[PDB]
């Protein structure tokens, strides 16, 4: 929530979004491709709600955001559950790193996500 100076995306500003979102529920996801159900990633271009990286050291989740990027190439993903009135942790698998969407709340919108949770 917060303390750091994340760059802005390259993306962020020409974000496609897929027409026909789906609308996101504010709690309660579950990856699409497995059980888990905590360290979830909407990806901002189709909605799809995908568990987190597994690390070397075994933590984290079971890789099906990224796998789901090297499919499609859609670059941004929003943590759910860090979604916060005044922002939320977005990852940019393109230029591997946290990143800055300064048209978050429009992207999100797109998926009926009111960031006034
Ligand atoms: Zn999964």
């Amino acid at each position: 929530w917060d303390g750091e100076v994340r760059q802005v995306s390259k993306h962020a500003f020409s974000l496609k979004q897929l027409d026909n979102p789906a609308r996101i529920p504010p709690c309660g996801w579950k990856c699409s491709k497995c059980d888990m159900r905590e360290n979830l990633w909407l990806n901002l271009t189709d909605g799809s709600i995908l568990c987190g990286r597994r690390y070397f050291d075994g933590s984290g989740g079971n890789n099906h955001a990224v796998e789901h990027y090297r499919e499609t190439g859609y670059p941004l993903a929003v943590k759910l559950g860090t979604i916060t009135p005044d922002g939320a942790d977005v990852y940019s698998y393109d230029e591997d790193d946290m990143v800055l969407d300064p048209s978050l709340a429009e992207h999100l919108s797109h998926f009926g996500i009111d960031m006034l949770k």
